[PDB]
């Protein structure tokens, strides 16, 4: 162990059941969080139907950072994705060791366990969610929030970037438990 890796997807809508993966991204970090690895960054073939079927700020955000397009010429699948997650991943840690890391992945898992069912026992049951220390800093120190801005980017490669970057961040107000 002493790997972490961290994920990051986006998706037509937030309905677990009903909604699709459209992107994935991920990264091996070691346990001080310096990034080993980029893995790679997948758009997965959708219908243009499905795409103009998303709400409304979703279909805007995804134009808007290009990602409509990689959907629509995209050739990669669901399955071929995973396959290629687990192939990048297999490199670095074996299966079962590292949490998923990341920012709200219990929502991340949800999609993955319905979608991409391998890659989802690949991780161990346990969840490092960013988010949760987000909330506390909310509760308990505001102040704490200031200093962090997320990245102008919109991929999915980013956004991973950017929840390590802030767990970076509150590490150095987390005292003894920062280490
Ligand atoms: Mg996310």
């Amino acid at each position: 162990n002493d790997r972490l890796i961290w994920i990051d997807l986006e998706m037509t809508g937030l309905d677990t059941d009903r909604d699709s993966i459209i992107e994935i991204a991920t990264i091996v970090t070691d346990a001080q969080l310096n990034v080993l690895a980029e893995g790679p960054e997948l758009a997965i073939a959708h219908s243009l139907e499905t795409l103009e079927a998303m709400d409304e700020w979703n279909r805007n955000q995804h134009r808007r950072s290009g990602l409509w397009q990689r959907v629509l010429d995209s050739q990669v699948t669901h399955a071929q994705a995973e396959a290629q997650t687990v192939a990048f991943l297999g490199e670095w840690i074996r299966a079962g060791a590292s949490p998923m890391c990341g920012n709200s992945i219990c929502q991340d898992r949800r999609f993955l366990h319905r979608q991409m069912s391998r890659l989802e026992r690949y991780f161990h049951y346990r969840n490092l969610d960013v988010s949760t220390i987000k909330e506390l800093a909310r509760r308990w120190a505001p102040a704490v929030a200031s200093g962090f801005a997320k990245s102008s980017a919109h991929t999915a490669l980013s956004d991973v970037r950017d929840s390590i970057d802030e767990l970076r961040h509150y590490r150095q107000f987390m005292g003894t438990l920062g280490g």
